[PDB]
């Protein structure tokens, strides 16, 4: 993968399992175009979103559907989503990991960029 | 001020001054109606977005735009568009503080909800 | 108050009330001398730890103890001992705010340094 | 590994490479006893700190030497360390990952516990 998402749950101290993730890419008309989506695995990871050939230079939006996650567990959270926007491949091809840490009233997101 | 926004820069341990903030409210037809807007002061806060008379039950979006903040540091390239969507006053009136913590590859946001 | 502590609970999106805070200052012999202590108020803040006359250049430790906070929620088991160590006023006097964000398996802390 | 540490740099959007990590275990006399230490790899990970047989029930302290890290890069940070305290194996044997996100004025730490 050049693009991985990883989601952690701060309440339970576990990976967030089975969370919906939607990735969008900013188009020429200046809207968000759907790019990929998936659900996190037992380990809280989502691999296989794209190929290197399909993950070109651009602006991407990762949208994690955290409200459904917290409601599945009986908790009414604050946010609808955890979002993060990043700019890809301005200097060509790279591994990208979007790490997200969730709690009912707070979250953080991080983009890690690695040249293998 | 039942609604307040505070923005901080985690590299420089400073308030983020002149961050544009826009707030929207979901209408009956499911479009986003404009609700309030402002800039963060010297202490990174924005108060006076609304009154309790106008801040009714609903679904609200707060968008922060950090462009002016970065530009004036002489960091033109990186800047942030961040958004939270939440449900307000569903169990009666509350004071909301939306706090955001910025960094070049990471973003955190937290919400503090009290009852006076 | 050139030194302030703010504690927030990220599960409940609330201030943490009655958190004991202790502050220490490194002495000439490299032992930690007691400097100040207090409890967080209703809004999760502690002010009045010191004056600018007493808050001189030095290396300071701030310890937060969340036991009373958890106990009163009926969460006895989990509680936190957290500590930050930092250098204060090295380039002249500054106001410091040490903010902490608690959760069962995660902890965040941030420092905001301004110059009045 | 039943114990891994993972450190990320929020400024550069990379793993934190070559950071010193010290792990302590709380002893019977109620002091911190040294348990293990190591440096993060190219990927920001430290594996091999212990065996399952040696990582028994107890209270552990992970101390990341972040000040040296930031100074290596030319930045005068706020904190001396990123710390985290956790309780291990109260319910027997588990994989533990201590994830840390660093910036010069803020950090977060998370303990992830997984039953393989
Ligand atoms: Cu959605
Ligand atoms: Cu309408
Ligand atoms: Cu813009
Ligand atoms: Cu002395
Ligand atoms: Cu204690
Ligand atoms: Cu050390």
């Amino acid at each position: 993968c050049p693009l991985m998402v990883k989601v952690l749950d701060a309440v339970r101290g576990s990976p967030a399992i089975n969370v919906a993730v939607h990735v969008f890419r900013k188009a020429a008309d200046d809207t968000w175009e759907p790019f990929a989506s998936g659900k996190t695995s037992e380990s809280g990871e989502l691999h296989g979103l794209t190929t290197e050939e399909e993950f070109v230079e651009g602006i991407y939006k990762v949208e994690i559907d955290t409200k459904s996650y917290w409601k599945a567990l009986g908790i009414s959270p604050f946010h609808e989503h955890a979002e993060v926007v990043f700019t890809a491949n301005d200097s060509g091809p790279r591994r990208y990991t979007i790490a997200a840490l969730l709690s009912p009233y707070s979250y953080s997101t991080t983009a890690v960029v690695t040249n293998p």
